[PDB]
RNA sequence: GAUGGGGUUAGCGCAAGCGAAGCUCUUGAUCGAAGCCCCGGUAAACGGCGGCCGUAACUAUAACGGUCCUAAGGUAGCGA
């Protein structure tokens, strides 16, 4: 278990909420397989 | 000195009183410039150069916005 080295600097108010407003928290959007980012210029075995 | 209002009195009414001309006291139409008000300009003229409230990826701050006011809201630079 290691612990994660936030982007926050000094925490103050609360520490899950600067969390949240960190890369660890970012949003994640899949890559689409068909429809709009969907287009690949290669296959995975290509 | 325009007009008005008085004072005096030649004269007239059987009389309270009215009252010419003059002189005279007063009122002050009209005329009448600059100035002042007025309309602009001028700050190396004298001078003056704002508040309150909110707002961002913990927090804090607030580039941003709201509103009131002003002739205008302090620029560059500097700053316990
Ligand atoms: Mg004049
Ligand atoms: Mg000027
Ligand atoms: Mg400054
Ligand atoms: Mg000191």
């Amino acid at each position: 278990m290691s612990r994660y080295q936030h982007t926050k600097g000094q925490i103050k108010d609360n520490a899950i909420e600067a969390l949240l407003h960190d890369p660890l928290f970012r949003q994640r959007v899949e890559k689409n397989k068909k429809g709009k980012g969907s287009y690949m210029r290669k296959g995975k075995h290509g």
